[PDB]
Protein backbone atom coordinates (compact mmCIF):
# COMPACT_ATOMS: atom_id res chain seq x y z
CA UNK A 1 0.00 0.00 0.00
CA UNK A 2 1.04 3.52 -0.70
CA UNK A 3 2.17 4.87 2.93
CA UNK A 4 -1.17 7.21 2.98
CA UNK A 5 -2.84 4.13 3.14
CA UNK A 6 0.00 1.46 4.96
CA UNK A 7 -1.28 0.74 8.17
CA UNK A 8 2.08 0.88 10.07
CA UNK A 9 2.86 4.48 8.64
CA UNK A 10 2.77 7.04 11.67
CA UNK A 11 3.63 10.87 11.43
CA UNK A 12 7.28 11.67 12.99
CA UNK A 13 5.80 13.56 15.55
CA UNK A 14 4.47 10.43 17.21
CA UNK A 15 7.62 9.91 18.35
CA UNK A 16 10.43 10.92 20.69
CA UNK A 17 14.00 9.34 20.67
CA UNK A 18 15.29 9.04 24.16
CA UNK A 19 18.28 6.91 23.85
CA UNK A 20 20.63 6.10 21.45
CA UNK A 21 21.42 2.22 21.90
CA UNK A 22 23.96 2.13 18.73
CA UNK A 23 25.49 3.53 16.16
CA UNK A 24 27.06 2.52 13.21
CA UNK A 25 27.79 2.70 9.25
CA UNK A 26 23.80 2.63 8.10
CA UNK A 27 22.12 4.41 10.98
CA UNK A 28 21.52 4.32 14.41
CA UNK A 29 19.18 2.40 17.13
CA UNK A 30 17.42 4.29 19.66
CA UNK A 31 14.82 3.53 22.39
CA UNK A 32 12.18 5.74 22.48
CA UNK A 33 8.84 6.66 23.40
CA UNK A 34 5.75 6.39 20.58
CA UNK A 35 2.55 9.46 21.75
CA UNK A 36 4.39 9.78 25.04
CA UNK A 37 3.70 6.63 26.65
CA UNK A 38 4.58 3.42 24.74
CA UNK A 39 8.53 2.20 24.64
CA UNK A 40 9.55 1.27 21.29
CA UNK A 41 12.96 0.90 19.59
CA UNK A 42 13.50 3.24 16.51
CA UNK A 43 16.02 1.82 13.87
CA UNK A 44 16.81 5.23 11.92
CA UNK A 45 18.79 4.93 8.11
CA UNK A 46 21.54 7.09 7.78
CA UNK A 47 21.09 8.76 4.20
CA UNK A 48 23.62 7.71 1.42
CA UNK A 49 24.91 5.07 3.08
CA UNK A 50 22.74 2.20 1.49
CA UNK A 51 19.42 2.30 -0.47
CA UNK A 52 16.70 3.54 1.55
CA UNK A 53 15.01 0.71 -0.81
CA UNK A 54 16.78 -2.02 0.80
CA UNK A 55 16.48 -0.63 3.99
CA UNK A 56 12.85 -0.56 3.49
CA UNK A 57 12.88 -4.33 2.44
CA UNK A 58 13.04 -5.39 5.97
CA UNK A 59 9.75 -3.66 7.54
CA UNK A 60 7.95 -5.22 4.68
CA UNK A 61 8.91 -8.08 5.26
CA UNK A 62 8.13 -7.86 8.93
CA UNK A 63 4.62 -6.87 8.15
CA UNK A 64 4.35 -10.66 6.78
CA UNK A 65 6.06 -12.29 9.93
CA UNK A 66 3.93 -11.42 12.39
CA UNK A 67 4.18 -13.62 15.63
CA UNK A 68 4.78 -14.03 19.60
CA UNK A 69 8.08 -15.30 19.42
CA UNK A 70 9.18 -12.41 16.34
CA UNK A 71 9.98 -8.98 17.22
CA UNK A 72 6.97 -7.30 16.11
CA UNK A 73 7.09 -4.52 13.49
CA UNK A 74 5.45 -1.47 15.36
CA UNK A 75 5.30 1.36 13.02
CA UNK A 76 7.32 2.85 9.72
CA UNK A 77 7.97 6.44 9.09
CA UNK A 78 9.30 6.79 4.85
CA UNK A 79 9.72 10.14 4.94
CA UNK A 80 13.88 10.46 5.43
CA UNK A 81 15.34 9.97 7.77
CA UNK A 82 13.41 6.84 7.10
CA UNK A 83 12.50 5.26 10.61
CA UNK A 84 11.90 1.27 11.39
CA UNK A 85 9.82 1.23 14.74
CA UNK A 86 9.79 -1.88 16.32
CA UNK A 87 9.01 -3.93 19.50
CA UNK A 88 11.19 -3.24 22.16
CA UNK A 89 13.06 -5.65 24.46
CA UNK A 90 14.37 -4.77 27.39
CA UNK A 91 17.62 -7.02 28.10
CA UNK A 92 19.05 -6.63 24.38
CA UNK A 93 20.54 -9.37 22.27
CA UNK A 94 20.68 -12.45 23.97
CA UNK A 95 25.18 -12.70 23.56
CA UNK A 96 24.74 -9.67 25.60
CA UNK A 97 22.23 -10.68 28.15
CA UNK A 98 23.68 -14.10 28.85
CA UNK A 99 27.01 -11.87 29.95
CA UNK A 100 25.69 -9.52 32.13
CA UNK A 101 25.02 -10.91 36.27
CA UNK A 102 21.51 -12.04 35.81
CA UNK A 103 22.40 -14.11 32.53
CA UNK A 104 25.17 -15.96 34.41
CA UNK A 105 23.23 -17.08 37.25
CA UNK A 106 20.65 -18.75 34.77
CA UNK A 107 19.81 -22.20 35.41
CA UNK A 108 20.46 -25.21 32.42
CA UNK A 109 16.73 -25.58 32.64
CA UNK A 110 16.34 -21.67 31.75
CA UNK A 111 18.72 -21.74 29.33
CA UNK A 112 16.97 -24.94 27.73
CA UNK A 113 13.71 -23.08 27.63
CA UNK A 114 14.95 -19.90 26.16
CA UNK A 115 16.52 -22.44 23.37
CA UNK A 116 12.97 -23.92 22.71
CA UNK A 117 11.65 -20.47 22.62
CA UNK A 118 13.68 -19.73 19.82
CA UNK A 119 12.58 -22.95 18.01
CA UNK A 120 9.89 -22.08 18.30
CA UNK A 121 9.87 -19.07 16.56
CA UNK A 122 11.99 -20.61 13.86
CA UNK A 123 9.13 -22.97 13.51
CA UNK A 124 6.89 -20.18 12.56
CA UNK A 125 9.60 -19.04 10.11
CA UNK A 126 9.75 -22.56 8.28
CA UNK A 127 5.88 -22.60 8.66
CA UNK A 128 5.44 -19.61 6.31
CA UNK A 129 8.54 -20.39 3.77
CA UNK A 130 10.82 -18.34 4.86
CA UNK A 131 14.50 -18.06 5.51
CA UNK A 132 16.45 -15.70 7.97
CA UNK A 133 20.08 -16.62 6.92
CA UNK A 134 21.45 -14.51 10.22
CA UNK A 135 20.36 -16.45 13.00
CA UNK A 136 22.98 -16.38 15.82
CA UNK A 137 22.63 -15.19 19.72
CA UNK A 138 23.43 -11.45 18.40
CA UNK A 139 19.87 -11.49 16.52
CA UNK A 140 17.58 -12.78 19.34
CA UNK A 141 16.07 -10.09 21.56
CA UNK A 142 15.35 -10.38 25.10
CA UNK A 143 12.69 -9.30 26.87
CA UNK A 144 11.71 -7.71 30.69
CA UNK A 145 10.68 -11.37 31.21
CA UNK A 146 13.20 -13.21 29.87
CA UNK A 147 11.78 -14.52 27.07
CA UNK A 148 13.30 -14.20 23.47
CA UNK A 149 12.37 -13.17 20.07
CA UNK A 150 13.88 -13.61 16.40
CA UNK A 151 15.15 -10.04 15.40
CA UNK A 152 16.92 -8.13 12.41
CA UNK A 153 15.26 -9.88 9.40
CA UNK A 154 17.45 -8.05 6.78
CA UNK A 155 18.67 -10.66 5.37
CA UNK A 156 15.50 -12.95 5.72
CA UNK A 157 13.90 -14.19 2.46
CA UNK A 158 10.55 -15.56 1.34
CA UNK A 159 11.65 -19.14 -0.62
CA UNK A 160 8.99 -19.30 -3.06
CA UNK A 161 11.07 -22.79 -4.28
CA UNK A 162 12.73 -24.39 -1.53
CA UNK A 163 16.16 -22.20 -2.12
CA UNK A 164 17.16 -18.92 -2.94
CA UNK A 165 21.22 -18.56 -3.87
CA UNK A 166 23.05 -15.58 -2.90
CA UNK A 167 25.34 -13.34 -4.98
CA UNK A 168 28.81 -14.72 -5.57
CA UNK A 169 30.09 -12.01 -4.37
CA UNK A 170 27.94 -12.33 -0.92
CA UNK A 171 29.58 -13.42 2.20
CA UNK A 172 28.76 -15.02 5.50
CA UNK A 173 30.16 -15.44 8.85
CA UNK A 174 31.54 -18.48 8.61
CA UNK A 175 31.57 -19.93 11.70
CA UNK A 176 27.72 -19.47 11.99
CA UNK A 177 26.84 -20.69 8.18
CA UNK A 178 25.74 -23.59 6.93
CA UNK A 179 28.54 -25.39 4.08
CA UNK A 180 26.58 -25.99 1.48
CA UNK A 181 25.86 -22.09 1.84
CA UNK A 182 29.19 -21.17 2.35
CA UNK A 183 30.20 -23.48 -0.34
CA UNK A 184 27.33 -22.61 -3.14
CA UNK A 185 25.50 -19.52 -1.69
CA UNK A 186 22.53 -22.07 -1.44
CA UNK A 187 20.26 -21.09 1.50
CA UNK A 188 17.14 -23.50 2.83
CA UNK A 189 15.50 -23.45 6.29
CA UNK A 190 17.90 -26.36 6.72
CA UNK A 191 21.03 -23.90 6.52
CA UNK A 192 19.12 -21.95 9.54
CA UNK A 193 18.81 -25.21 11.67
CA UNK A 194 22.93 -25.59 10.74
CA UNK A 195 23.56 -21.64 12.42
CA UNK A 196 20.74 -22.98 15.10
CA UNK A 197 22.78 -25.76 16.05
CA UNK A 198 25.81 -23.13 16.09
CA UNK A 199 23.55 -20.75 18.54
CA UNK A 200 22.67 -23.56 20.86
CA UNK A 201 26.69 -23.55 21.61
CA UNK A 202 26.18 -19.91 22.24
CA UNK A 203 23.69 -20.25 24.83
CA UNK A 204 25.38 -23.01 26.88
CA UNK A 205 28.54 -20.73 26.92
CA UNK A 206 26.88 -18.18 28.18
CA UNK A 207 28.22 -16.19 24.57
CA UNK A 208 31.56 -17.42 23.88
CA UNK A 209 32.75 -17.45 19.99
CA UNK A 210 31.59 -21.08 18.40
CA UNK A 211 34.74 -22.88 17.34
CA UNK A 212 37.44 -21.84 20.34
CA UNK A 213 40.65 -21.47 19.20
CA UNK A 214 40.13 -22.00 15.52
CA UNK A 215 40.28 -19.94 12.70
CA UNK A 216 37.83 -19.89 9.91
CA UNK A 217 40.42 -21.78 7.47
CA UNK A 218 40.88 -24.76 10.43
CA UNK A 219 36.92 -24.55 10.98
CA UNK A 220 36.46 -25.06 7.21
CA UNK A 221 39.10 -27.92 7.21
CA UNK A 222 37.77 -29.49 10.23
CA UNK A 223 34.05 -29.79 8.86
CA UNK A 224 35.36 -31.59 5.54
CA UNK A 225 36.90 -33.99 7.92
CA UNK A 226 33.57 -35.31 9.05
CA UNK A 227 34.49 -33.10 12.25
CA UNK A 228 32.09 -30.93 14.29
CA UNK A 229 32.84 -28.16 17.06
CA UNK A 230 34.22 -29.94 20.09
CA UNK A 231 31.88 -30.84 23.14
CA UNK A 232 31.44 -26.69 24.81
CA UNK A 233 32.42 -26.72 28.69
CA UNK A 234 29.40 -28.22 30.24
CA UNK A 235 27.53 -29.07 27.73
CA UNK A 236 24.74 -31.48 28.41
CA UNK A 237 25.61 -34.53 26.54
CA UNK A 238 21.84 -34.69 25.45
CA UNK A 239 21.73 -30.69 24.52
CA UNK A 240 25.24 -31.74 22.34
CA UNK A 241 23.58 -34.69 20.53
CA UNK A 242 20.79 -32.39 19.22
CA UNK A 243 23.48 -29.83 18.13
CA UNK A 244 24.75 -32.81 15.94
CA UNK A 245 21.71 -33.09 14.01
CA UNK A 246 21.94 -29.73 13.04
CA UNK A 247 25.05 -30.14 11.95
CA UNK A 248 24.28 -33.25 9.31
CA UNK A 249 26.09 -33.08 6.23
CA UNK A 250 22.69 -33.45 3.98
CA UNK A 251 20.35 -30.61 4.77
CA UNK A 252 17.43 -32.79 4.10
CA UNK A 253 18.92 -34.80 7.04
CA UNK A 254 18.40 -31.57 9.80
CA UNK A 255 15.58 -31.65 11.62
CA UNK A 256 12.72 -29.51 11.54
CA UNK A 257 12.57 -26.86 14.02
CA UNK A 258 9.29 -27.89 15.07
CA UNK A 259 11.05 -31.20 16.10
CA UNK A 260 14.05 -29.00 17.67
CA UNK A 261 11.07 -27.05 19.29
CA UNK A 262 9.32 -30.21 20.76
CA UNK A 263 12.53 -31.84 22.15
CA UNK A 264 13.90 -28.58 23.56
CA UNK A 265 10.83 -28.12 25.64
CA UNK A 266 11.04 -32.08 27.06
CA UNK A 267 14.42 -31.02 27.58
CA UNK A 268 13.05 -28.51 30.08
CA UNK A 269 10.57 -29.78 31.31
CA UNK A 270 12.61 -32.68 32.10
CA UNK A 271 15.22 -30.22 33.97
Amino acid sequence: KPWWEDEWEVPRETLKLVERLGAGQFGEVWMGYYNGHTKVAVKSLKQGSMSPDAFLAEANLMKQLQHQRLVRLYAVVTQEPIYIITEYMENGSLVDFLKTPSGIKLTINKLLDMAAQIAEGMAFIEERNYIHRDLRAANILVSDTLSCKIADFGLARLIEDNEYTAREGAKFPIKWTAPEAINYGTFTIKSDVWSFGILLTEIVTHGRIPYPGMTNPEVIQNLERGYRMVRPDNCPEELYQLMRLCWKERPEDRPTFDYLRSVLEDFFTAT
